[PDB]
């Protein structure tokens, strides 16, 4: 699924995004409870963000 963001992340870590409130996060796994992988829609990057920072649909 895709999910789009609540609230700004930061990357703190070299394999994390960073994105902004209302961007979408896209291609999805759930490779840990906490911590989710995905892709940005708006530039194709990818890394790990804590899965509280986003909500999965519009």
């Amino acid at each position: 699924p895709w999910a789009t963001a609540e609230y700004d992340y930061d990357a703190a870590e070299d394999n994390e995004l960073t994105f902004v409130e209302n961007d979408k996060i896209i291609n999805i796994e759930f490779v840990d409870d906490d911590w989710w992988l995905g892709e940005l829609e708006k530039d194709g990057s990818k890394g790990l963000f804590p899965s509280n920072y986003v909500s999965l649909g519009n």
